[PDB]
């Protein structure tokens, strides 16, 4: 296993990881609170051009994802799509703005990022609003399970590669405890991640918002730690 760590990416800086032809995730560190936690978006060929999944977590890092992905990869990013209204997914979007690349969002994702007071992707993605809900998005799908991390969640499913980047409706398996469930929706979590498996049972690749890729074992591992949280007490 080779994928990077916090330890090999210093604050500021972003590595990419090639999961499948044409298909990669970027990974990012940010501080919270004196500790690091890495992050996870993704890359998607289509055709000459790159659909960019999430931003990296702000400003500088997302500067730094554009540059790294010139670097390395060497196509136009054209259009981005972010998950969910949070600041570590659209955190960024103004800096994609200004270098010229589209981006999207639900719009109740929009809706949810202005009244946060966070950056706001210019365009609406339709065909989203109900649970089970999928579009077509370039080389991707996709899919609204239902509230989970946040009631606009969206997962993306690449099925040239079998990739599904679940965000942060899916942890990794060192993630024991439940993250930030402030805007949670505990009581859907587990239907929704069970429409996610409904959805794509072939998945071969899982990555979480945050730290390591597996399997569709991601996702029964969410629902307990989630299932867990719930019985708190
Ligand atoms: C991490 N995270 C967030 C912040 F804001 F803090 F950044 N939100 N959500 C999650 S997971 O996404
Ligand atoms: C763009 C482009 F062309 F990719 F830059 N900008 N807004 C829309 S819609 N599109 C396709
Ligand atoms: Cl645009
Ligand atoms: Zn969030
Ligand atoms: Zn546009
Ligand atoms: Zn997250």
């Amino acid at each position: 296993g080779e994928y990077p760590t916090v330890s090999e990416i210093p604050v500021g800086e972003v590595r990419l990881y090639q999961i499948a032809d044409g298909v990669w995730s970027h990974i990012a560190t940010q501080s919270f609170d004196g500790a690091v936690y890495p992050s996870n978006g993704l890359i998607v060929r289509d055709g000459d051009e790159l659909l960019l999944i999430d931003t990296a977590w702000g400003a500088k890092n997302t500067a730094a994802l554009l540059a790294e992905i010139e670097k390395q990869i060497g196509l136009p990013v054209t259009r981005a799509v972010s998950t969910h209204f949070h600041d570590d997914r659209v955190g960024g979007v103004d800096v994609l703005r200004a270098a010229g690349v589209a981006t999207y969002a639900s719009p109740s994702t929009r809706r949810l990022a202005e009244v946060e007071g966070n950056e706001i992707p210019t365009h609406s993605l339709e065909g989203l609003s109900s649970s089970g809900d999928a579009v077509r998005f370039g080389p991707v799908e996709l899919f609204y399970p239902g509230a989970a991390h946040s009631t606009d969640n969206l997962v993306v499913y690449v099925p040239s590669a079998s990739v599904l980047y679940g965000g942060c409706a899916i942890y990794e398996l060192s993630r024991t405890s439940a993250g930030n469930v402030a805007d949670a929706d505990l009581a859907e979590w587990p239907t929704s991640i069970e429409r996610i498996q409904q959805h794509y049972p072939e998945a071969q690749f899982v990555i979480p918002g945050h730290g390591l890729p597996g399997g569709l074992d991601l996702l029964k591992h969410t629902t307990n730690v989630v299932k867990a949280h719930t019985n708190r007490s």
